[PDB]
């Protein structure tokens, strides 16, 4: 039952587009780790984390944003199909 400056700003200025916030959880030499909500530590190149200068403006620990990418991990499994075995040109019917 209190609460004098205790609310966060109900307004938004950004849009929606696949962003995902997450934390600088390590810094490399050359590339830079950030934790997006994973096991698998999303891989950054620290040149999208600095700025123009060429200076990371970022650091260990340093929370940051890191944009949501769609990939999935496809083992790869055989399949019967017409380039997989090589034939001259010929095809086959059915109901003859």
């Amino acid at each position: 039952g209190i609460d004098p400056f205790t609310e966060s700003l109900k307004e938004i200025e950004t849009r929606p587009g696949s962003i995902v916030r997450g934390v600088v959880v390590a810094i490399d030499k050359d590339v830079v780790l950030v934790d997006a909500g994973l096991k698998s530590e999303s891989a950054i190149p620290a040149e999208q984390f600095k700025n123009a200068q060429g200076e990371l403006e970022i650091q260990v620990g340093d929370e940051v944003d890191v944009a949501l990418d769609a990939v999935e991990d496809g083992f790869g499994e055989t399949l019967l199909s017409r380039e997989k075995a090589k034939r001259h040109e010929a095809w086959i019917t059915l109901e003859k």
